[PDB]
């Protein structure tokens, strides 16, 4: 099955999800020079005031932490979208070493590692239907670089020594999700996809601008989980990122100048 190994890695998904090689795949470089201006766009609306996480999971890719859906307890609104989307989950995905890890990718330039925040439109009432829709997701894209900690992750690395393996589990409440938000909202926006399989194009991507800084021994920590399962052999997991794709017919929108 699919991973970022030399024989199941990104270049190898396209037999099994043909969309792989589609006409809004994700992710992108983001030439920001390119990029046009769009001052019609609104300020986006994050309202994670009464997120509800439950679990974190290892699933063998990356780890992700979940949240309750069930409600509009956590959601993103504004910006490029029309209507309400609620929060689902998020994860990350990084590299081996500080130069790489990012999805996204800035005037080619490769972060160690990149946060998606997966919020799904709430006019289509669970996440499965909104994947089928071209318009079905939104994902806020928060870029990581090595620098200061970042105080609001470390719960999230605390608890990963309990999920070293594919397909542990742990309770993961009263996680806040704001605490990995950077000060500014500026983004850029395209129309793209799911950047792992089954690939669809279903998102509405929103790029911060603005990295968040994270420290090496919180970075090193997320190197140190396992993409195998308990009692198979260790690898770690490490590069699971999906490297940028073409942009075709598509122009990527700013929201600053």
């Amino acid at each position: 099955h699919w991973g970022y190994g030399k024989h199941n890695g990104p270049e190898h998904w396209h037999k099994d999800f043909p969309i792989a090689k589609g006409e809004r795949q994700s992710p992108v470089d983001i030439d920001t020079h390119t990029a046009k201006y769009d001052p019609s766009l609104k300020p986006l609306s994050v309202s994670y005031d009464q997120a509800t996480s439950l679990r974190i999971l290892n699933n063998g890719h990356a780890f992700n932490v979940e949240f309750d859906d069930s409600q509009d307890k956590a959601v993103l609104k504004g910006g490029p979208l029309d209507g309400t989307y609620r929060l689902i989950q998020f994860h990350f995905h990084w590299g081996s070493l500080d130069g790489q890890g990012s999805e996204h990718t800035v005037d080619k330039k490769k972060y160690a590692a990149e946060l998606h925040l997966v919020h799904w439109n709430t006019k289509y009432g669970d996440f499965g239907k909104a994947v089928q829709q071209p318009d079905g997701l939104a994902v806020l894209g928060i870029f990581l670089k090595v620098g200061s900690a970042k105080p609001g992750l470390q719960k999230v690395v605390d608890v990963l020594d309990s999920i070293k393996t594919k397909g542990k589990s742990a309770d993961f409440t009263n996680f806040d999700p704001r605490g990995l938000l950077p000060e500014s909202l500026d983004y850029w926006t395209y129309p793209g996809s799911l950047t792992t399989p089954p690939l669809l194009e279903c998102v509405t991507w929103i790029v911060l601008k603005e990295p968040i800084s994270v420290s090496s021994e919180q970075v090193l920590k997320f190197r140190k989980l396992n993409f195998n399962g308990e009692g198979e052999p260790e690898e770690l997991m490490v590069d699971n990122w999906r490297p940028a794709q073409p942009l075709k017919n598509r122009q990527i929108k700013a929201s600053f100048k």
